[PDB]
């Protein structure tokens, strides 16, 4: 019972199996007439299929999205964007590709319409990110937050099974921290703790068949709940070490999130009881602990569990905690050298939390 | 998973014991420089509390609001707003102060920021009532919805024992058609069963001591999600049906919801089973139906349980019936004759459902 100030972002949501196919009704709806549909090299064909959708509405494909957005990319991408005279940006991609359209919209002010592929939430947060000359500098925009997200689990049923897990984490990483969030308030806490159970019931089912279009469709409307915490509420240790691991050695996203969460939740575990019992009943840990549980659902299910194995070397740890220890920032304990390098240890060697 | 189209107003809501005491930062925020307070006869105390925390940024206070806002209140606020020169109306009340702010709104494209002392809910919804010639319309129109609402648990420890039983079933049953609404929504669900379970357990709370802040802050939390259902999801058989006693009998309103929802949930139980499985949860029913268990909730409290009891007369029960049979709108078991005027036979002599 501590006083708050919840916010909601406006937000329209299309959800469920098929809804890719109404991507012109909500282009018209937005009064838009040219959209340019924006992907990685790797999902031209789900891009396609959008365009083709859009018939006469379609400004054409751009499949350059990159990892992280690269200035010259978001650049590039607007350069496109203008020559078709672009009135809205559709993305169809995980993180990256909402990441494209975000810098576009930043630059632009057009709308986006946010068809995600993975579990990692950025359709609906106002955050964007550029790399420009190898850090990646984030800021907060509603200009670049989507207009309208439209989720069609048959677009996940693709998903890797490798990164249909991690992304899930990454996603669970959001509504973790989401709980002991400096701003906490009850709605998120609410929608964080769904989020958590949905993913830690539909990760499994996924990794039992990736074709199942309700164990999609359960892990996806994890991601949404999921991400509108992270839109809604401050991130701590967890996501500020992940974007020291990510940015500073180029170790893959999800995987990091995934590996580094658990060793994440152990660290503040003392300081916030109350989250981490509520996390514990949102993945079933029964008297397990947060830590534990998650670190368990990674590795039952196939993920990489220790950095060793996602490219970070050893040898780097040392500066990996004089980075984490750079920037100041509000957690539940303090960021101190040595807990924190033991932290980075233990993250880098797989070792199963208590 | 069925699929659906979620969409959400952007929102702002400041909640805690003592928020009241931010009203004049929260009208500065929305740029306004002179806000006119609003109220009843019977809350000019409080309003004149408000008045004076908005100092300079106050027009006043205009302490003329009525039962579902006779058309001429809503004529008469307007010119008074108009020669003080307001760009801002704060309500301060329950609904029917909130349904004066709605119509200004409504008229003049004015904010209004919100500070609700009921259950009611309306101020999260963009419905609207306007009386003219003793009969009541309403419509809808996102320009009526406050940009901002104030939650201050204090200004509700006065309100009488009474109504703070029968407003917060009124909250309930928002929450409880919204379970069976045709275009339900998971988070909308996810609101809705926590709505009730905060008011199921702050009911009694309350009725145990008025002046107990945190009980007072669980109904008001639980009035706030179900108003949010109510403003997200579509009614059916209860509220259709209490409009028409409300409007076409003049009975009070909080006391007629309170009287109708166990009928009302006993006429569409057995079609909408999950939905009742979920109100029991909520309401810690047990193996006893939804409709019982809300029957004492309110007899339990000393709220009145029969259409009798306030006024209603036995030989306009036909009457009703015919009414509510008036015009087919959608609802999960069909609306007949016959069950609907046995339904009316049981709420007009309050009998307690199986
Ligand atoms: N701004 C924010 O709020 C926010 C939030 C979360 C993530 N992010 C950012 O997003 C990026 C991470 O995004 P990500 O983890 O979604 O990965 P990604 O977008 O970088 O995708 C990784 C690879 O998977 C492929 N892929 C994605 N979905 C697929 C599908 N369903 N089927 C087949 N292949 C598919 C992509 O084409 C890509 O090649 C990072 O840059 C991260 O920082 C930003
Ligand atoms: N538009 C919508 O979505 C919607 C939803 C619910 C209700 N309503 C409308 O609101 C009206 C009824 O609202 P209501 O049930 O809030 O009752 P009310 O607003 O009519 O209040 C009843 C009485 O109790 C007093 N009161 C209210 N709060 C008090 C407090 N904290 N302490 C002491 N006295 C207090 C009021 O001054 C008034 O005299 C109806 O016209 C109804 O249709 C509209
Ligand atoms: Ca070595
Ligand atoms: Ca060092
Ligand atoms: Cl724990
Ligand atoms: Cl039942």
């Amino acid at each position: 019972s501590q006083p708050f100030i919840y916010e909601a972002h406006a937000a329209r949501v299309v959800f469920g199996a098929g809804s890719s196919s109404q991507v012109a009704a909500e282009v018209e709806r937005l009064g838009a007439k040219r959209a340019l549909v924006l992907c990685t090299p790797n999902q031209q064909a789900e891009a396609e299929r959008i365009a083709d959708l859009l018939g006469p509405l379609s400004a054409g494909v751009y499949a350059g999205a990159v990892m992280h957005v690269p200035i010259e990319s978001a650049r590039d991408a607007t350069a496109r964007a203008r020559e078709a005279g672009a009135d809205c940006a559709v993305a169809v991609g995980g993180g990256s590709t909402t990441g494209l359209g975000k810098a576009i919209a930043l630059e632009t002010g057009m709308p986006i319409v946010a068809i995600p592929t993975t579990y990692a939430g950025s359709e609906v947060t106002p955050v964007y990110g550029l790399t420009e000359a190898g850090t990646k500098r984030t800021g907060r925009d509603p200009r670049v937050l989507p207009r309208t997200v439209i989720y069609d689990p048959a677009l996940t049923v693709g998903l890797p099974r490798g990164l249909s897990v991690t992304s899930a984490l990454n996603a669970i990483a959001h509504a973790a921290e989401g709980l002991y969030a400096r701003d906490a308030n009850p709605v998120m806490s609410l929608m964080a703790e769904e989020g958590i159970r949905a993913l830690a019931a539909g990760i499994p089912a996924v990794f039992n068949d990736p074709a199942d279009l309700d164990a999609r469709s359960q892990c996806l409307y994890g991601a949404w709940l999921c991400g509108t915490v992270l839109g809604g509420v401050g991130m701590a240790l967890h996501h500020k070490l992940c974007h020291t691991l990510g940015g500073s050695f180029n170790l893959p996203h999800a995987e990091t999130h995934t590996i580094v969460l658990p060793h994440a939740l152990a660290y503040n575990a003392a300081a916030v009881p109350e989250a981490m019992a509520r996390i514990r009943r949102a993945t079933g840990a029964g008297e397990q602990s947060a830590a534990a549980t998650l670190f368990d659902l990674a590795q039952r299910h196939g993920a990489p569990v220790a950095l060793r194995d996602i490219g970070m070397r050893e040898e780097d740890l040392d500066r990996a905690a004089d980075i984490a220890l750079a920037s100041p920032y509000w957690n539940p304990r303090p960021i101190e050298r040595e807990p924190i390098r033991a932290l980075l240890q233990a993250a880098y060697e797989g070792v199963r939390p208590d």
